[PDB]
C-alpha cells in the first residue's frame, strides 16, 4: 500500500500543451520525495535524449522508460536495451532498399548517398546523426528504424514491411511521411517492470500517471494509476483514479497527493 514508485508519461501528462511543466515546484517535490526513498521514472514513446533535455538537474537521478521500452536508464546508466543482431540488420535494410535513419545505441545512423536534404533535417531530430558508408560496417547495434516517404506510398509498404520482416519489426506510423520500425514485443510497461525487478519493488507499491492510448497497459499495471483531466474516457476508465488536465499540473497534483498522504495514499 505504500508509495515506492511514481510514473509518469510525458506529452499530455507531465508537459503542458506548451511542452513545459513547473520546474520550481517540481524540484521542491522531488527532494521531499528523494527524503522518503521514492523513485519518480519517466515512462514515454519519445527518444532518450528528448526525455533527458526537460531534466538536466535530474538526469542522474531520476529513470528513464524510452523508445516505449527499447532504452531503460536508472542512475544516468543504461538498466536495458533492445537490439537487433546482425543478421537482422542485414535483413531490414534489404527490404528498405527497394529514406530512412538507423537508430543505434551509441548515435543515429543514415546512408552517406541519401539525399543531402534529408541528411540536413534529419540532423535536427537526433542528438548525434553519423553519415555511414556500409550499414554492416558500423560498430553499434539497432533498435528501430525510423523511414520517410510519400504518405501514400504508406499504406502499401506497411503491408509488404509487416509480412516480410514478420518477427523482427513491426511497421508503424508515424508522422506525416513516416513509418517506424519497431522491436515488436518491448513496451513501457514491460519497461518498467525491468526497473521494478532491479528495485525489488511490485506493481503495488507504483503510482501511474498518463493521458493517451499508449499509457493503458502502464495504467492497468499500477496499483495506484491517475489519468489526467484531459485523457479520452478509455483511459479514465481504466485508471482508478483522477486528477486535473496537463495544463493545470495535474501530474504535479498526484506526487502532491503523495507527498500529503491524503487520498487515496491515507
Amino acid at each position: 500500500l505504500s508509495v515506492k514508485v511514481i510514473v509518469t508519461d510525458m506529452d499530455g501528462t507531465f508537459l503542458n500543451d506548451a511542452k513545459t511543466y513547473n520546474q520550481p515546484r517540481f524540484m521542491a517535490q522531488y527532494q521531499e520525495l528523494k527524503k522518503r526513498g521514492i523513485k519518480f521514472v519517466v515512462a514515454s514513446n519519445n527518444q532518450y535524449y528528448q526525455l533527458i533535455s526537460f531534466f538536466p538537474e535530474l538526469k542522474d537521478e531520476i529513470s528513464f522508460v524510452a523508445e516505449n521500452g527499447a532504452l531503460v536508464y536508472e542512475h544516468g546508466k543504461q538498466l536495458f536495451h533492445g537490439e537487433l543482431t546482425r543478421h537482422e540488420s542485414r535483413i531490414v535494410i534489404g527490404e528498405l532498399l527497394k529514406n530512412f535513419v538507423a537508430c543505434g545505441l551509441q548515435s543515429a545512423y543514415v546512408s552517406e548517398n541519401a539525399p543531402e536534404a534529408f541528411v540536413a533535417l534529419m540532423a535536427k531530430h537526433y542528438h548525434r546523426l553519423k553519415p555511414v558508408k556500409d550499414y554492416q560496417e558500423i560498430d553499434d547495434v539497432l533498435f528501430k528504424f525510423s523511414l520517410n516517404l510519400p504518405d501514400e506510398q504508406i499504406p502499401l509498404v506497411i503491408d509488404k514491411l509487416h509480412v516480410a520482416l514478420d518477427g523482427i519489426m513491426k511497421p508503424v506510423t508515424s508522422g506525416f511521411g513516416f513509418i517506424d520500425l519497431i522491436i515488436p514485443g518491448l513496451h513501457k510497461a514491460n519497461g518498467i517492470s525491468r526497473l521494478l525487478k532491479r528495485w525489488d519493488l511490485s506493481p503495488q507499491n507504483v503510482v501511474a500517471i498518463g493521458d493517451s492510448g499508449n499509457d493503458a497497459e502502464m495504467l492497468k499495471m499500477a496499483r495506484y494509476s491517475f489519468a489526467m483531466g484531459n485523457a479520452a474516457e478509455n483511459i479514465k476508465q481504466i485508471a482508478r483514479y483522477a486528477t486535473d488536465d496537463n495544463n493545470h499540473e495535474g501530474a504535479l497534483n498526484v506526487i502532491q497527493a503523495v507527498l500529503d498522504n491524503t487520498s487515496p495514499f491515507n
